[PDB]
């Protein structure tokens, strides 16, 4: 029992491939939220309508302060609407390009929030695909939120080798994801960035990257342990949260 006339639409927060995201206020309650608009024909011409459905299905069952809330959804004749938690402080992507790179304390805190969220997802038998900084939003107290759905049960920069090599993948993709982001947070660009898709593919498959001099031994150690070609050599999240560099630098308590 939901419709577009139920919401006052504010400014565009952002414009995406399959549609746009708007600030919105629910009329009866005055609840401020983010309304994401998707056009059916687009999703269909891309054949991802079913996948969207599955991801939204899995999202509904996810309650965690570091995961964007999905309040509900509906559709008219031509569009699909996702009613989402409004994240007032924008994306990590935008923060990174304003600050150039993050210090070790912001980085370890962000990694901790992600590991906690992912750890909660793992317990619910949920794993995440690609994790990109444009898909990490910031709450009012600047807490990080995983904002893209899917959730299992484009640029290659954030894909693990097993995914680009066409091998079997599991929850270990999440550990790779933390490794890539930890590096990007500290350095200001992901560790396999390149001018072409072709070069990036090679560099990921090879795990061919280097650290700038300013990256500390503690951070190199964590990143080197996450970015293992063999998914089975990657640590458990439980061990990311107890890493001495994480422990020494992060403001956020581990797990729960
Ligand atoms: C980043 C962000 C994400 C989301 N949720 C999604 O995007 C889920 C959709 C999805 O995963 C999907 C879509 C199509 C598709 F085909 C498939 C497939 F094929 F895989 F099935 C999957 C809602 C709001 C925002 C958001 N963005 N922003 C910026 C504009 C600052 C914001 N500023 C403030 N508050 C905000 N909430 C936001
Ligand atoms: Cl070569
Ligand atoms: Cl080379
Ligand atoms: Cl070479």
């Amino acid at each position: 029992q939901w419709a577009l006339e139920d919401f006052e639409i504010g400014r565009p927060l952002g414009k995406g491939k399959f549609g746009n995201v708007y600030l919105a206020r629910e009329k009866q309650s005055k609840f401020i939220l983010a309304l994401k608009v998707l056009f059916k024909a687009q999703l269909e011409k891309a054949g991802v309508e079913h996948q969207l459905r599955r991801e939204v299905e899995i999202q509904s069952h996810l309650r965690h302060p570091n995961i964007l809330r999905l309040y509900g959804y509906f559709h008219d004749a031509t569009r699909v609407y996702l009613i989402c938690e409004y994240a007032p402080l924008g994306t990590v992507y935008r923060e990174l390009q304003k600050l150039s790179k993050f210090d070790e304390q912001r980085t370890a805190t962000y990694i901790t929030e992600l590991a906690n969220a992912l750890s909660y997802c793992h317990s619910k038998r949920v794993i995440h695909r690609d994790i990109k900084p444009e898909n990490l939003l910031l709450g009012s107290a600047g807490e990080l939120k995983i904002a893209d759905f899917g959730w299992s049960v484009g640029t290659l920069d954030y894909l693990p080798p097993e995914m680009i090599e066409g091998r079997m993948h599991d929850e270990k993709v999440d550990l790779w994801s933390l490794g890539v982001l930890c590096y990007e947070f500290l350095v200001g660009k992901p560790p396999f960035e390149a001018n072409t898709y072709q070069e990036t593919y090679k560099r990921i498959s090879r795990v061919e990257f280097t650290f700038p001099d300013f990256v500390t031994e503690g951070a190199r150690d964590l990143i080197s342990r996450l970015l293992k070609h063999n998914p089975s050599q990657r640590p458990m999240l439980r061990e990311v949260l107890e890493h001495p560099w994480i422990t020494a630098n992060s403001s956020k308590p581990s797990n729960a």
